[PDB]
């Protein structure tokens, strides 16, 4: 319990949860907005060739 209290963190059941869904979901927007800037881009450089 000492070490629960040193790593200082809430981590409910529901937050855990909750907390995992929200940051995963954030990861694969991330990755699906890099996706885009990157066909942006090819675009881009295709019009100027």
């Amino acid at each position: 319990l000492q070490e629960m209290k040193d790593i200082g963190v809430q981590a409910d059941a529901n937050a855990e949860m909750r907390a995992r869904e929200r940051r995963d979901r954030l990861h694969e927007a991330l990755s699906v907005n890099r996706s885009r800037v990157n066909q942006l881009e090819k675009q881009i450089a295709f019009c100027e060739a």
